[PDB]
């Protein structure tokens, strides 16, 4: 499913992400924008052999099991294909574990290159929340 901007903002707030570990909504919506372009089915293969999955491009070396990343840790205890669903629940519950890992949203490279220190409030600007 390709989400609309305020449609995803409302789903993420509904699932507890506005100000989760101090990160406003605006940060999370900017992160999904540049990671997957709001498309729950986006996948991208990395040069080390792992793959990134879903709306927030969660990586199979640490976070989910896709059966083709040797040495992977599956810390969110989930098949990576659960991350491609039109229901973002599994993606949001895994992202909550990743932001808590010591480095916050710096774990998402497009958040720190494109979102970090920008006016992220603009991403939730016309929405009924």
């Amino acid at each position: 499913k390709v989400f609309g901007r305020c449609e995803l903002a409302a789903a993420m707030k509904r699932h507890g992400l506005d100000n989760y570990r101090g990160y406003s909504l605006g940060n999370w919506v900017c992160a999904a924008k540049f990671e997957s372009n709001f498309n729950t089915q986006a996948t991208n293969r990395n040069t080390d052999g792992s793959t990134d999955y879903g709306i927030l491009q969660i990586n199979s070396r640490w976070w989910c099991n896709d059966g083709r990343t040797p040495g992977s840790r599956n810390l969110c205890n989930i098949p990576c294909s659960a991350l491609l669903s039109s229901d973002i629940t599994a993606s949001v519950n895994c992202a909550k574990k990743i932001v808590s890992d010591g480095n916050g949203m710096n774990a998402w490279v497009a958040w720190r290159n494109r979102c970090k220190g920008t006016d992220v409030q603009a991403w939730i600007r016309g929405c009924r929340l």
